[PDB]
């Protein structure tokens, strides 16, 4: 029943244990965890309020497989990002100087807490750490240009997660707003998901090996729209937190 993120404090990068209520997060206290991230973590002794502390993207993820039009059947259609794409809570998302428009998108995401191949959806729970946060950036011309979507995709930065990974929480219909500048984008449900958490377990973990700490994005609702230079984008997820970047444009 926990908050699992990534911490870099004095004594360096830790997984950690972020306790605390949530709408106080500079109050929050980050529990420094030794052992067994995955499974029933230990602890090391050492804890730091959240704000005397860096956090840091919640998993090393191997692979980011993400789903496509996923909101309110045709089978899902899965494609990955590359985890040089990944970036933490408050990383800029840098795009390219050449590509626009180029789109957030708010994503519910799964994080895989042990080895597992050919898993039944009833079974994609005993095999899920928890949830976070996903920012599934895409370069839209580059999307239609290509028709494979990997390097509209793929860009480096293109996949802030966090803020962590909260592992007791239920996936079914948990709110999910996204905001650019303080306007709300994007305003649903996961309840509208068209292939639910298990289903798309189900698919993706027939298809290929999924290892602990990789990342699922899980698709995006309506109310995708341009990032630029400047803005900041903030996505919440009820029962998780806040996901927010600032956004750059290179060559600026
Ligand atoms: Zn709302
Ligand atoms: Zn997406």
């Amino acid at each position: 029943s926990m908050r699992l993120g990534r911490i870099a404090s004095p004594d360096g990068v830790a997984f950690a244990s972020i306790e605390g209520e949530l709408d106080n997060p500079g109050a929050m206290t980050a529990r420094e965890i030794a052992e067994h991230p995955f499974g029933t973590p230990n602890f090391t002794g050492r804890s730091w309020p959240l704000a005397d502390v860096r956090l840091l993207a919640p998993i090393l993820a191997s692979k980011v497989v993400c789903v496509g039009k996923n909101y309110t059947p045709a089978d899902p259609v899965i494609f990955l990002k590359p985890n040089t794409a990944i970036v933490g809570p408050n990383v800029p998302i840098r795009l390219p100087a050449n590509a626009s428009p180029v789109h957030f998108e708010g994503e519910l995401a799964i994080v895989i807490g042990r080895p597992c191949k050919d898993v039944s959806a009833a079974q994609a729970v005993d095999n899920i750490l928890g949830y976070t946060i996903g920012n599934d950036v895409s370069a839209r011309d580059q999307q239609k240009s290509d028709g494979q979507w990997t390097r509209a995709k793929g860009h480096d930065t293109f996949c802030p997660v966090g803020p962590w990974i909260v592992t007791d929480v239920d996936p079914a219909d948990l709110e999910l707003r996204t905001e650019v500048n303080g306007a709300v984008k994007q305003h649903a449900r996961t309840s509208l998901m068209i292939h639910d958490v298990g289903a798309i377990v189900e698919w993706i973990s027939a298809v290929m090996t999924l290892l602990p700490g990789d990342l699922i994005l899980t698709g995006t609702p309506a109310g995708v729209g341009p990032i630029e230079d400047g803005d900041t984008v903030s996505i919440t997820i009820e029962g998780i937190g806040t996901l927010t970047n600032p956004v750059v444009r290179k060559g600026k």
